[PDB]
């Protein structure tokens, strides 16, 4: 049936065309003459035609695709003035088998010419290029073509700092960093000097994109355990903090980029190396946690809690009080034992029990996450445990209650004592009905 | 200041007698700036939303403006603004008129407004949801962006009880009528809708009539194999969601029909299209069935004995050993596990599954030797080692019986130079999983593992 529908399409393209194209697409999601007929139609609803190509290409054996779309045809397609043909070329390139097949040609180079062309407004084409590059970048030869054969070009795009092509470059580097090893890492491509960061402030959108690039860069270093990359990034982190502080000379930085800078500083505080040496200097010289009242909640919600208790114990001790409002701060401050000890005297069963059930469940779920917080809950607030067990339609309440029940049960029967059987009973009722 | 002035220039350019030449470049620039986050409280945002609305409600299409660019500004502007301001421009009656129109861009804008409803139950007392369902299940609708906009609006609002009531109570006979059509296009959208909705449904809200299919409906779906495949996939994701969301109460509503899928899989003479076109999706379903919260594999052992007959069809053996619960495999097909499995790069998929149960691992243990593993290329050795590193019983086997393999994991000092993505990933994971066991259980391997892990992550 699928082969006959494709044969019809092959005869038809050489009315209700859109409907048959949809029918072909729907059947494929759930070959040379058809691919060649579509190619002739593209070299001469186009989105519906391309969707058939997008589903047909990965399904077929790549040798058959290569016969219709040669490396030479792909260069011609990408150098044309026909956007749908360029998208089809991208789909072919994306599905290259082996992934390094086109690594010896200038195909990747041409993909980069289109990607960094600010005049390109076709979002589907930009996405198709990025998807083709992301898929192929697991291969070493493809990363070599990108970061060695096209290094001067990438550095030229980087130096330009033209809004449209720069944002696409940042997106490209973010995607590429997940595949890059220590020996492949190039500072000139992935890292920005103080001078480039100062230049980005002139166009605040570019600056915000750069702050977000660094936040995701630090997050990826933590997620992928790529600590070797820290020495390449740390030296410029105090520049972002200096810009955050310098409201007289760079008012646009606090005016338009406060939130993204706070997320960056949250990541910087997770660098513990040499007793928070870098973050301590940024805080002392620039951030000055506690000195600007309107940022106190955010600092206590975002900054490494071990850092907060060691250098701003007075802020933690005095500022934090239990309420639905301070749940964000509770989740962060509870994540370090010493930091939790600095807020522990703000709790009582009475205070927690006065909160509406959704807020009690958010507080309880947070306290169930750690050994020291759960011990405090069980030994000092058994009335709160009584409220958790109880005598619910709200999805958030059910989510936090079930997570609290599950986190306590993870501790085991021995550590739960008298709470074991009531918790098991409540969890069974919630998951089994 | 800059973003609201960019929005101000757009409001002024759109209200000029004739649209200026730069209109589409301005819209595109507005979209890139809004991408960031929340709006400036400079002005109400109401005149710009109302100006865009007049362009969308107009039956006159202007050659000079790009409607996709105009909608992209709406899709970024609506969630950024206070909903009371959006309501002033787009009332519940304007939304009904927009959805009942013949203007697709206007219907998409209506969806964005509905999606961002605050409170979520605001339009639950109107027929707005009913109209969204009429469009969603209309086969003649070819606009994929409109279909997605409806699904996104329904997904966002379905966390609310009143919205689920409008869906599953006020529109129950309609939804059941769409379900009974089993017309390809509307059916696929219905399955996607039910998958979205199941995330939010509680035990007391669950309705068998709309979420579950009887044997008769499953037999009817075979007539159009695409519909049957969509149904197999629906059940696989349904069982996966029960495991992921701990919704075990739903199993009693689904289990009774699971043997029908296995019967169809076996019956190649009377249902040849089942095996011909749906083998792979059925294998994924059976993998989930072998993992359900049930009493000693009651249901799966009957499906296997009567229909699946694991081990009787040689060409499916690798797939069964890669997919089926390993505890089930060793208890009922120990002979298959013992004879079939041998170590190679090819059998890595089987190794990862069979290693996940201790008894099952004991049945493959004698196929390992340091010599066999050491002959594999380094990427494959790392995949094998990383698998053995995942469990207490496999790691004990690796450390006590294959110290030469541990020697290969530690290596000759050239690991810092490994460029292969996959090799680094599996080696580092193996190193990390072993270190998680602690210094006491690692003995002499502790310091070399710590040294190798430090070099990999810090060097």
């Amino acid at each position: 049936y699928v082969e006959n529908l494709l044969t019809q399409l092959e005869n038809e393209l050489n009315e209700d065309i859109n409907t048959l194209l949809r029918k072909c697409s729907l059947n494929l999601v759930t070959v040379k003459p058809l691919l060649a007929t579509i190619k002739r139609f593209l070299t001469s609803n186009y989105d519906y035609l391309l969707d058939v190509v997008d589903k047909l290409v990965p399904m077929a054996d790549f040798d058959d695709v290569l016969e219709v779309y040669s490396a030479e045809d792909l260069v011609k397609a990408l150098r044309s003035e026909i956007d749908p043909l360029k998208v089809a070329a991208c789909r072919v390139i994306e599905n290259s088998q082996p992934k390094g097949l086109f690594a010896t040609s200038n195909i990747i180079d041409i993909l980069l010419d289109i990607l960094f062309d600010e005049k390109v407004e076709n979002d589907k084409l930009i996405t198709a290029i990025e998807k083709a590059l992301e898929r192929l970048s697991t291969d070493e030869l493809i990363r070599r073509r990108l970061f060695d054969n096209n290094l001067p070009y990438l550095v030229s795009v980087k130096g330009r700092m033209e809004t449209v092509s720069f944002v696409r470059l940042i997106d490209f580097l973010t995607i590429e960093f997940q595949f890059i090893s220590g020996p492949e890492f190039k500072d000139i491509i992935f890292c920005f000097t103080k001078e480039e960061i100062l230049k980005s402030v002139e166009d605040i959108l570019v600056f915000i994109e750069l702050v977000n690039y660094y936040t995701k860069f630090l997050l990826e270093i933590r997620n992928q355990d790529k600590y070797w990359a820290l020495r390449h990034v740390k030296k410029i982190l105090p520049v972002f903090a200096q810009l955050f502080e310098d409201t007289e000379n760079y008012p646009d930085v606090r005016a338009f980029s406060t939130n993204c800078l706070l997320q960056l500083f949250a990541e910087v505080s997770r660098i513990e190396e040499d007793e928070y040496s870098l973050f301590k200097t940024m805080d002392k010289d620039s951030l000055k946690i506690g000195s600007e009242a309107k940022l106190i909640t955010e600092w206590l919600e975002l900054i490494n809690p071990q850092y907060l208790v060691k250098y701003h114990k007075d802020v933690v001790e005095n500022y934090f009080h239990v309420s639905g409002y301070s749940i964000g701060m509770l989740r962060n401050l509870s994540a370090d034992e010493e930091c939790f000890n600095a807020i522990r005297n703000k709790f009582s069963a009475e205070i927690v029990l006065r909160l509406p059930y959704l807020e009690q469940m958010q507080v309880v779920e947070t306290l169930t996450r750690y050994e020291y917080t759960s011990k405090f809950l069980l030994n000092e607030m058994p009335k709160v445990m009584g409220s958790l067990i109880g005598d619910i339609i709200d999805l958030e309440t059910v989510h936090y209650r079930n997570s609290a029940l599950r986190n306590l049960l993870d501790k085991g029967e021995e550590k739960l004592s008298v709470w074991y059987e009531p918790l098991l009973r409540e969890y069974s009722k919630a998951v089994n009905g």
